[PDB]
């Protein structure tokens, strides 16, 4: 599994993930489901930014949080869009708004209603991929074209194969906790 992680993923993805495990005392080494699953949240993060027109996303999440927070609340003063209680993953400046993104290893309806809470914003709009081509997002407003969703869907389920060709898949599916 930590073979596979640093293998299917960029090491720019890497190190921020290993980055962000070792913030909170663990080892990348050991805990190598969180590891993957970071790593495929900031790959997703990173497609999401891409499948706009460029500069239409602006990206929050695989920042270090003094320029996070920078990036948010230079948006916020910019806009006037109401400022978050926690950082997003991205900003659109298309519908000026903050997309908080989750890839689920669960069900995308029971990640959404954890992420709509775990955040409660009124303001923060919500995608949710699944690893089996399920997606949920905030009054089904999925925010890109169908093609970029699909790329995303894609890569996905392409992870999830290449996990359970190792047979790392039954592990890593059943890592998230609600
Ligand atoms: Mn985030
Ligand atoms: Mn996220």
């Amino acid at each position: 599994m930590e073979d596979f992680v640093r293998q299917c993923f960029n090491p720019m993805i890497v190190e921020l993930a290993e980055k962000a495990m070792k913030e909170y005392g663990e080892d990348p080494k050991i805990e190598t489901n969180k590891f993957a699953a970071i790593c495929t949240h900031l790959e997703v993060c990173f497609m999401y930014s891409d499948g706009g027109s460029k500069h239409r996303f602006e990206i929050i999440e695989g920042r270090d949080r003094i320029m996070a927070w920078t990036v948010v609340n230079s948006i916020c003063n910019t806009t006037g869009v109401e400022k978050p209680k926690s950082l997003p993953d991205l900003y659109d400046y298309k519908e000026n708004r903050f997309i908080e993104i989750g890839v689920t290893r669960r069900e995308v309806h029971i990640y959404y209603l954890e992420k709509a809470n775990k955040i409660k914003s009124e303001k923060t709009h919500i995608h949710i991929f699944s690893f089996t081509g399920e997606e949920m997002a905030t009054k089904a407003d999925y925010t890109l074209d169908e093609e970029s969703r699909a790329r995303i869907k894609t890569r996905l389920f392409t992870i999830r194969q290449e996990m359970a060709s190792r047979s790392l898949w039954d592990s890593f599916r059943q890592s998230e906790r609600a």
